[PDB]
């Protein structure tokens, strides 16, 4: 059982924050688009452009769950884990940790060239504003704990999290 689970949209900081969070309790972090990329020996690109969301989906879906019992520290997950009905349930009962973030910084911090799928430019905003507005509702459904990483110190947010993990 992961000691804390971090959901959020692209750019909140899941991997800045999930490796300062899993650091600070001295477990290793997990990436569930990591360890999809793995199990599968493909880029998270090519599924998609072959396959398909759809059956990635499904295979993020079981690779989630799978993590859900295996790893011990600190699990992140993809964007749309929460669209996945199947994922949501599997969260039921853990200590998830949701990282708000702004349409502003959001597309700010993802301006970079790593290849997403879901967010490729042009009007690479609008297609963040989109993503926010219809998971926005999930991921506060999930989440046990809302945590704002907008205006912040990558390491003054971890701090905010320990200190509310560690308080009733
Ligand atoms: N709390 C915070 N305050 C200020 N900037 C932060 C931040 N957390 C992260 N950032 C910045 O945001 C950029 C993207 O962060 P991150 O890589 O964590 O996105 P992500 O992991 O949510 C995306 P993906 O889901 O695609 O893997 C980095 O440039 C990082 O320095
Ligand atoms: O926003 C999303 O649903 C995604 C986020 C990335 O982490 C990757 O999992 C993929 O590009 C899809």
């Amino acid at each position: 059982a992961p000691k804390a689970v971090l959901v959020g949209l692209p750019g909140s900081g899941k991997s800045t924050i999930g490796r300062r969070l899993a650091k600070a309790l001295g477990v290793g972090l997990l990436d569930t688009d990591v360890a999809i990329e793995q199990r599968t020996g493909r880029s998270i690109a090519d599924i998609f452009a072959t396959d398909g969301e759809q059956e990635f989906r499904r295979i993020e879906e079981d690779v989630v769950r799978a993590a859900l019992a295996d790893h011990d520290g600190v699990l992140s997950l993809g964007g749309g884990a929460v669209t996945s009905p199947g994922v949501r349930a599997a969260l039921a009962g853990h200590t998830v940790v949701y990282l708000e973030i702004s349409a502003a910084e959001g597309v700010r911090r993802t301006g970079g060239n790593t290849v997403r799928p879901l967010l490729a430019g042009p009007d690479r905003a609008e297609k963040y504003r989109a993503l926010m507005a219809k998971r926005a509702p999930l991921y506060r459904r999930v989440a046990t704990m809302r945590v704002d990483t907008n205006r912040r110190n990558p390491g003054a947010v971890v701090r905010h999290i320990l200190s509310r993990l560690q308080v009733p």
